[PDB]
C-alpha cells in the first residue's frame, strides 16, 4: 500500500500523487505544486557556507505550508526565501545543484531579474525552476530572492514534510525557515503599506497569514516579536512603528478569496473582523515588556 521503491518515472510518479492526493482530501494540483515546493526546498538547503549554515531561509507562504500543512494554511504560488549572500552566488549554487539533482528530481533556473522595492537597498530577485524527474519535465515553481534585514536571518526553523515519502521517495526533508517573529514583522510591514500611485496594495492575503501566525505563536514571550517588528520598520524607514491595519475597498473579496478552503479553522471569516484582529495582536506586540 505504501511505495517500496521510488518511482521509475513521471507518470508513475503523477499516478501515485493522485491516488494519495484523494487518499486524504486534497486537489491533486494543490499536492503536485506542494511537492515541486518541497523539492525546490531540498536544493536551496544544500547550499551551506564554510560552517555548514544555511545561506537560503524559506520565508512567506512556502514557510506557512510546511508549518502548518496542507490542509491548513493558504496555497501559495510564490517560493520566497532571504540569502545571507549575493544572488550571484545564490543563482550559480542553484543551478549547480539544480543539475546534480535530488531524488530523481532535476531543476533549470532562468535569470534573476531585479525587482522594485523602495525600501530596501539591496534589490530582491525572482526567477523560474523548471523542475523535471527522470528527465521528463514536471513543474513550474515562482522563486522570490531577497536580501537579509536586521537579525532576520541570525536564527532559523526547520520544517520537514513527509509528502514525498507517501508516494516512496524516502528520503528526510529537513528544510531551514525563516523564524516566526520576522515572519510577523516582514508580513505586518507589507499588510499596512501604503505604496506609489500607479499601484494600490492588494495584499489582504497576509491578513489571513498573520492570524496563522499569531496561533503558532502560542503563549510565547512576544518581546522578540517586538524587536524584531520595530527593527524590519526602522530599518526600511516607510511608516512607523506601530502601524494602523487599514482595510482598502477592493479589499473584501481579495480577503474572501484568501479564506478558500479554510472553513474548518478558527478565523474572522470577513475583512473588516480579520483587520481587528490584527488590530489587536499589533496592540499586544507593542505593550511587550521584559
Ligand atoms: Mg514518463
Ligand atoms: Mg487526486
Ligand atoms: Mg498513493
Ligand atoms: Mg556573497
Ligand atoms: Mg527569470
Ligand atoms: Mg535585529
Ligand atoms: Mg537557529
Ligand atoms: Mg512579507
Ligand atoms: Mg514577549
Ligand atoms: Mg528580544
Ligand atoms: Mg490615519
Ligand atoms: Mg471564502
Ligand atoms: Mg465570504
Ligand atoms: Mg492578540
Amino acid at each position: 500500500k505504501p511505495y517500496s521503491s521510488p518511482p521509475t518515472n513521471l507518470r508513475s510518479l503523477r499516478d501515485r500523487l493522485t491516488q494519495v492526493a484523494e487518499r486524504q482530501g486534497v486537489v491533486f494540483g494543490r499536492l503536485q505544486r506542494h511537492v515541486a515546493m518541497i523539492v525546490v526546498a531540498q536544493f536551496a538547503a544544500t547550499l551551506t557556507d564554510d560552517t555548514g549554515a544555511p545561506l537560503l531561509l524559506v520565508k512567506g507562504g512556502s514557510s506557512l505550508e510546511l508549518r502548518r500543512g496542507i490542509p491548513d494554511s493558504r496555497t501559495s504560488k510564490d517560493f520566497a526565501t532571504v540569502a545571507r549572500r549575493d544572488i550571484e552566488l545564490i543563482h550559480e549554487q542553484l543551478a549547480d545543484a539544480g543539475e546534480t539533482g535530488w531524488e530523481g528530481f532535476t531543476a533549470i533556473f532562468t535569470a534573476p531579474e531585479e525587482i522594485d522595492v523602495p525600501g530596501m537597498p539591496v534589490k530582491p530577485r525572482r526567477f523560474t525552476a523548471k523542475l523535471s524527474y527522470r528527465g521528463r519535465a514536471f513543474a513550474t515553481v515562482p522563486i522570490e530572492v531577497s536580501s537579509v534585514e536586521a537579525g532576520n536571518a541570525d536564527q532559523f526553523d526547520t520544517l520537514t514534510s513527509d509528502a514525498l515519502g507517501l508516494v516512496g521517495v524516502p528520503a528526510a526533508v529537513a528544510v531551514p525557515c525563516m523564524t516566526i517573529p520576522w515572519q510577523i514583522a516582514q508580513k505586518l510591514h507589507a499588510v499596512t503599506a501604503v505604496l506609489e500611485e500607479p499601484k494600490v496594495n492588494d495584499r489582504a492575503h497576509d491578513l489571513v497569514d498573520l492570524q496563522l501566525l499569531e496561533g503558532l505563536l502560542l503563549d510565547a514571550d512576544l518581546m522578540p516579536t517586538r524587536s524584531a517588528c520595530i527593527a524590519i520598520f526602522e530599518a526600511r524607514a516607510q511608516h512607523p512603528w506601530p502601524p494602523r491595519v487599514a482595510t482598502l475597498p477592493h479589499w473584501p473579496l481579495i480577503y474572501a478569496g484568501a479564506l478558500e478552503g479554510l472553513d474548518h479553522l478558527e478565523l474572522a471569516r470577513t475583512v473588516d473582523a480579520a483587520a481587528q484582529a490584527v488590530q489587536r495582536f499589533v496592540a499586544r506586540i507593542d505593550r511587550a515588556t521584559k
